[PDB]
């Protein structure tokens, strides 16, 4: 029996789905990924075979939107089918107008289909409003918004290869019984007519150490801030400024190491590739900008947060880590020395990291191997 793994490139999707093509194949099922070309050298890592697929100077127009679209939805219909022979099941998350395309040809093979959220807030729900009687109609609106954008498309090629039109696209692309793949302690599934099915959130274990270099950095003083944002360089100083103020040195994430700063940067060490899930253990803080992974590693090595918040799932994300006491939820997506400051305040606390350190004990890092077993016990059922 072998498994699809479908993603659209994205490290924060393309990594979750590693982690459950690992966990399927311990099980002992087979494993297929189709990603595009730049994730050969992870999925060599791993040893999943992988099936690539799929992907300026002038501002974008409404025309370039709508070709992203256009040419997302094809790319499924034109590619998934050769991935897809010989699999049983086909998993995918992320972008809807690529998920329906992948639904479409599962369809058309006869295969169960399966989508996960990496965020709860995004499912559906009369108990509470989609990412921003009444309830119910905000996500319809959304839902009617999504249907104008990709059910013309969609059912296009549909017509082309046999199959009936679709009129719901969130029921269609989600299912009715999507997974969350997030933990149940950071991000609470909420009440939800949908059979939604919390598993944890898909991460392996790191096992790689730090360099010789960042160890020696982390041993010469006290446990410094994690900075990692993209974002303006002005934005990074502030940032610097703060955490300087607050007597700690900095930590930057990959590709500021050319970062021009006003008074020396002895104090601050930017590395390359590195293990973050053991790095942040030894951190006093991580700055960042909440996205659903991140926050996940984070809480995990039971740092202390601020997240800046930005797009997608990181409001909610950030609104997660002040609820817990793990951290603070910063106002604006940009940083001032002031507000940033008044965030370390917080963040620095001996209560702020006793929080941080108990609640990650309750973290769980199963999630993967939990989506795995229900994955193979459903396709057994067909
Ligand atoms: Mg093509
Ligand atoms: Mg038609």
């Amino acid at each position: 029996m072998r498994v699809l793994l479908a993603t659209c490139g994205s490290r924060g999707d393309t990594e979750p789905l590693v982690a459950l093509a690992v966990r399927v194949r311990d099980l002992g099922a087979d494993v297929r990924m189709c990603a595009p070309p730049d994730c050969a050298e992870r999925l060599a890592e791993v040893g999943v075979p992988h099936v690539p697929v799929g992907p300026r100077a002038k501002p974008l127009t409404a025309e370039d939107v709508r070709r992203f679209t256009t040419e997302a939805i094809a790319t499924q219909f034109d590619e998934i089918p050769a991935a897809a022979e010989g699999c049983a099941a086909v998993v995918t998350t992320g972008l809807l107008a690529a998920a329906i395309g992948v639904r479409s040809v599962a369809e058309k093979l006869g295969i169960p289909y399966f989508y996960a959220f990496h965020c709860p807030s995004y499912v559906p729900s009369p108990y509470y409003p989609p990412p921003p009687i009444d309830i119910p109609a905000q996500w319809e609106r959304n839902n009617q918004s999504a249907y104008q954008r990709y059910g013309g498309l969609l059912n296009s090629h549909r017509d082309a290869i046999g199959l009936p039109p679709v009129e719901d696209i969130f029921t269609f692309g989600y299912t009715d019984h999507p997974w969350v793949a997030a933990d149940p302690v950071l991000a609470p599934l909420q009440p939800t007519d949908l059979d939604a099915v919390q598993t944890g959130a898909w991460i392996l274990p790191d096992e790689r150490p730090l360099s010789p270099e960042l160890a020696a950095f982390l041993d010469a003083g006290p446990p410094p801030v994690y900075l990692g944002f993209g974002a303006p360089a002005d934005a990074v100083r502030v940032a610097i400024d703060a955490i300087r103020a607050h007597g700690r040195r900095v930590i930057l994430s990959r590709g500021w190491a050319d970062l021009v700063l006003p008074d020396d940067g002895a104090d601050c060490f930017a590395i390359g590739e590195v293990n973050h899930q053991v790095l942040f253990g030894r951190v006093a803080a991580v700055i960042h900008h909440g996205g659903a992974g991140t926050t996940h590693v984070a809480a995990r090595a039971g740092a202390p947060q601020i997240l800046l918040p930005q797009m997608a799932d990181q409001p909610y994300y950030a609104g997660r880590v002040a609820e817990l006491g793990v951290g603070v939820a910063h106002d604006g997506p940009i940083p001032t020395f002031d507000s940033l400051s008044a965030a370390l305040a917080t963040a620095l606390t001996p209560e702020t990291h006793a929080r941080a350190t108990a609640v990650a004990g309750t973290i769980r890092t199963d999630g993967a191997a939990v989506a795995a077993r229900l994955l193979l016990d459903a396709v057994s059922r067909e």
